[PDB]
Order: C-alpha cells, then sequence, then structure tokens
C-alpha cells in the first residue's frame, strides 16, 4: 500500500545506532 510512511519511522531508528 502508500503506508510505507511507517518504515520513515523506523529510519529514525537507524539515526539513534549512528549517533
Amino acid at each position: 500500500a502508500k503506508k510505507v510512511f511507517k518504515r520513515l519511522e523506523k529510519l529514525f531508528s537507524k539515526i539513534q545506532n549512528w549517533k
């Protein structure tokens, strides 16, 4: 569907892994 928007939030979590 067009609700990949959720994956976007998961991307933010990736930032925490890099920090």
